[PDB]
């Protein structure tokens, strides 16, 4: 084992911005690197386009301007790979005057566009990854990617099949869910069920492949067709390699479509006649040195996977439980969680992520007692009490711990009909009703609703404890050890813990200076993705929480010698080494898939084990088709009680946001040298008392907007219908206009109570 | 049908006849999270435990009051007008249909006192929307 | 009636099925969803007796059927009037089989008798 | 002419007072529940021993939806 | 953005007969989600029906 690819599972997100480095983003390579970075630009900006035009002029473009002082001009700035040739010429044709004219065509196409988040893949030399491959004169690396989309070929997503899988329990899912039938797995029928026979259903799979080397940086498109062999070209992604051998993978443009315009995507996950440009597949490489030594990076221990996903509309807001947490939990047995060792840095992420959900979810801003207690502790510089493991702090830690939902799902229940076939664990807390109402009095809840206030795998079953999200067993074990006082923490951590933000900045510095770049990059690719609830989720779904999907999943080290921060792991997906040519590329289970098929798949020697040995398209085939349908269904789920409002996946698909319009009405202090201050005339702003001025700031700060209303999702206009289904339909075109959340500064909040860093949602609709 | 008429621009939100069929209201649940002052001798203060409410700085306590005061709720969500439940359709027409039964459950706005606003900026008389859905 | 081929070769797999009226939770409260009634009639009186339950058990009267016995001892059983209804007028029965908030006057049940002869 | 038979349904002799009058299988019913009901000694065998309402409960609600 | 609409085709034979062909029957909305649910008035839709003016000029050999 001499070379390995990192990350083992890379992630690229669709976007309509261009696939070029200056106007795209990169998947996180170090966790928590930029959580307070108030300079981020996740939408293509005017300045970026202006700057892109500067680089296209420069030295000897001014020379040629004086030489033919028109196809001369447009051929000499390589912009035709961004905007088609016609418009470029007509721009100048019609009337430095050159810049303004070219800028306008680039702006029409890309201004405010959702930037692509591209994954960088690296070759690491092994002693165990010591250092990135360093090419010398005569060295080259060749990368190969083969990707597919099988959503249109696969089964309906009704709920997670593993909810009925007999298990002894893992770090991610208690055995109680299956054992006590808390949320039975449903059978699922085929999508596009009218195309029969396996041979014809192959047409439902989109696939493509490409190769690039360090000898030529030209970008290569991964282009498939749907249906496969009017056909449609589907750009699944783009790949390029730089002269240092690092491969950069761009997802598609976010184009989803039906074969007929009248086929509307009215279901959250299962829409026949639709395709999207999401994909996933196999990443391999060959290293060839001066001397003629050739090293194939092809086996599952050293090669990699890529998956593409919807955009992250709040990149600096982390899901409370991430896909990396799922990897970490998949290695653990529930029955052994009492052997887990806990540091404070293992529970801080839960408190820190929940605290930061206030920027995307109203309930976590105004209806979350834990966040309000954190604010209380911060206001007196007293957060460090939470790091105290001694008896005098025990009641403080317990009061916080006791508000969290236990993933055993055995609290806040009455056992209904013990000993009968109707034996059932029924919640005595707030349930989430089905939309199919029954005009019979609800049963009054007797137990407080536990945290967090998000729906979960079992949403389909009113009264099941699993309707609501719980941090997974191993993370709950950390919190329970913390509550008990059975946790360690260092004095230097204590010194940086007077507020939650100070400790968060400290922990971010620990990630940044950790020397295992390879493992940090493997974790960074996954820490921004959701790890539940899986219905089906946002990016990936429930197979990821089973150790079965990994060919290797080992704890390696704490993030620093004295600080674990949930640890660093070496993991690898199980891979079918034949990729697109696998005899199992087009396998299914017949008319339905059911948990019985998953049960049969656990034995690696059985006929069903192929379910876990991934071929291209296998990670994303479970997700909604098109993904925009799932995104528009990924919002609030309203209960008969108004508050708190439950939200699905708000860290990546926000639900209640702070719009730019509000930012512009609180960012200024009363002494600002501006003719308009916080949306008032200078004279009105300065004529009011300071007390009232600061109150108006906080009032504007407190106005949170439904994220669905940040573009036209079918509710705009006189007697517009609005409603759930039009959002699904309209998201196919509007996903690119939805508000994107970005940290922004407040230079002098004074005594207004507004933090110096706020997270503001930018869209054209919400801008003023 | 007597509510907001949304434009492509988010703000200001146009409203039809909001003085008599309110559009954005201040629910009882929020009133109960700002009506109290920090020195109140209650086991729960503005929806916080006694201990948390009095452990925080006076400045933070008043900020939390104004945040709650500023949370305004679509009047259409003060009862079940067809948007409640997993995959509920919601929308304009279900509102129309459900109001025939739900009109009697919609939030009713009533003037209520704030005994000591202190420095929070909340007026001594607030107008609070009472319904069963919005009460806590 | 049914070849083993259907299950053996998985020709039409049985689907899972969720509960109707799923928002009513606990067996105790789901009893309200069941409409039931009973009655007795004998050859000594041919007066017809209604079989009338309630749903849920406003509350609506549901005539499940009617029974009468003639002087020869023959029982005549009438079914209901074909009245189906929802608890709210806006709950439409848009599904072929599964409509929450609805009840109908269909029923089925147990028929027993006692013959009492003049000699005891 | 296809013949004449003597047949009787299985009956729960307690009828409306049966302890299985309100029996079910939890959040879903599935073929596994019917498989288990084959065994007359199992906690699912009540499926075959009718109490009032057991014959028609499978049918569409309301029936007029199924008819149309 | 913008769609070509073939409103018809014209050809003239050597005898001077003009033959006019209509379009291909292609109707479409500017967005696929705009459905034509009204019998007559659907916004965002175009079709390839047309009508208009037919004129000619005759030139003889004698000028
Ligand atoms: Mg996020
Ligand atoms: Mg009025
Ligand atoms: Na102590």
């Amino acid at each position: 084992c001499q070379y390995k690819i990192y990350p083992p599972l890379g992630i690229a997100r669709v976007g309509n911005g261009p696939a070029i480095k200056p106007l795209s983003l990169s998947t996180p390579e170090v966790p928590w690197a930029h959580l307070y970075d108030t300079n981020v630009q996740y939408l293509v900006t005017q300045q970026e386009l202006e700057q892109l035009l500067e680089e296209a002029f420069g030295g000897n473009v001014i020379n040629e301007i004086s030489q033919i002082k028109i196809e001369t001009i447009t051929g000499l700035l390589g912009l035709s790979h961004l905007v088609p040739q016609q418009q470029l010429s007509r721009s100048l044709d019609n009337l430095q005057q050159i810049k303004g004219a070219l800028l306008k065509v680039l702006s029409d196409h890309y201004l405010h566009a959702v930037k692509k988040q591209a994954q960088n893949f690296y070759i690491y030399k092994c002693d165990n990854p010591v250092e990135k491959l360093k090419l010398t004169d005569g060295d080259k690396v060749t990368w190969r990617v083969e990707v597919a989309n099988k959503k249109s070929f696969w089964y309906d997503y009704n709920n997670a099949l593993d909810l009925s899988l007999h298990t002894q329990g893992s770090g991610n899912l208690s055995k109680n869910v299956s054992k006590h039938r808390l949320a039975p797995a449903m059978t699922a029928k085929r999508r596009n069920p009218n195309v029969i026979t396996n041979s014809l259903r192959k047409q439902l799979v989109i696939s493509s492949q490409g190769s690039v080397s360090s000898d030529n940086n030209t970008q290569v498109p991964l282009r498939g067709k749907f249906p496969a062999n009017e056909r449609h070209n589907v750009l699944q992604g783009s790949i390029e390699c730089d002269n240092e051998g690092v491969l950069r993978f761009y997802a598609g443009n976010g184009i989803s479509q039906a074969l007929s315009p009248s086929s509307l995507n009215t279901d959250f996950a299962d829409n026949s006649n639709w395709f999207d440009d999401i994909c996933d597949g196999r990443v391999t490489a060959v290293v060839e040195l001066k001397n003629g030594d050739t090293f194939e990076i092809q086996d599952e221990q050293s090669s990699a996977w890529v998956a593409t996903t919807p955009p992250d509309y709040a990149p600096q807001i982390e899901p409370i439980v991430t896909m990396y947490d799922m990897v970490s939990g998949a290695a653990l047995k529930e029955q052994d969680l009492d052997n887990l060792t806990t540091q404070f840095s293992d529970v801080f992420p839960i408190l820190y992520r929940l605290y930061r959900m206030q920027w995307v979810n109203q309930a976590d801003f105004t209806d979350n007692a834990v966040n309000t207690q954190i604010r209380e502790l911060n206001s007196e510089l007293g957060f460090a009490q939470l790091l105290d493991n001694s008896a005098s702090a025990k009641s403080l830690r317990e009061g916080i711990f006791n508000q969290f939902r236990n993933p055993l799902f055995d609290q806040d229940i009455d056992v209904d009909d013990p000993g009968q076939s109707s034996n059932e664990w029924v919640s005595n807390s707030r349930i989430i009703p089905s939309k199919d109402e029954t005009n019979i009095a609800a049963k009054p809840a007797t137990s407080s609703l536990k945290l967090p206030f998000y729906p979960n795998d079992g949403i389909d079953y009113p009264g099941s404890p699993v309707q609501w999200f719980a941090i997974p067993p191993f993370m709950y074990q950390h919190l329970q050890n913390w509550a008990a006082g059975d946790f360690s923490v260092t004095q230097v951590e204590k010194e940086s813990a007077n507020t939650i933000e100070e400790l968060g900045l400290f922990y971010s510095e620990q990630f940044k200076n950790s020397p295992n770049s390879a493992l940090l990059c493997a974790r960074g690719a996954l820490d921004a993705l959701y790890g539940g609830g899986f219905h089906p989720g946002v990016e990936l779904t429930w197979p990821m929480r089973h150790n079965l999907i990994y060919s290797q999943n080992d704890y390696v080290s704490s993030v620093t010698p004295e600080i674990n921060l949930l640890g660093l792991r070496e993991f690898r997906l199980k891979q079918d080494l034949q990729g697109l040519n696998s005899p199992n590329m087009y396998q299914d289970f017949g008319h339905v898939i059911a948990v019985d098929n998953v049960t049969a798949s656990i034995d690696p020697n059985s006929d069903a084990a192929w379910l876990w040995r991934s071929t291209p398209g296998d990670l994303t085939k479970w997700m909604g088709i098109p993904w925009q349908s799932d995104a528009a269904s990924c919002q609030a789920v309203y209960t008969p009680e108004d508050f708190p409002i439950p939200s699905w996946w708000a860290a990546n698909l926000p639900v209640h946001v702070l719009p730019l319009a509000r930012y512009n009405k609180f960012k200024d202090s009363q002494s600002a040298d501006l003719p308009e201050i916080n949306g008032m005339t200078h004279s009105i702003a300065q004529g009011m008392s300071e007390e009232t001025f600061e109150h108006l700031r906080l009032e504007q700060f407190s106005q949170r907007l439904d994220w669905l209303h940040t573009a036209d999702l079918g509710f705009v206009g006189y007697h517009a219908e609005g409603g759930y289904t039009n959002g699904l339909i309209q998201m196919v075109s509007q996903w690119k206009n939805m508000a994107m959340v970005m940290a922004r500064p407040v230079e002098n909040p004074g005594s207004s109570g507004i933090p110096n860093v706020v997270y503001v949602a930018y869209s054209q609709a919400d801008k003023d």
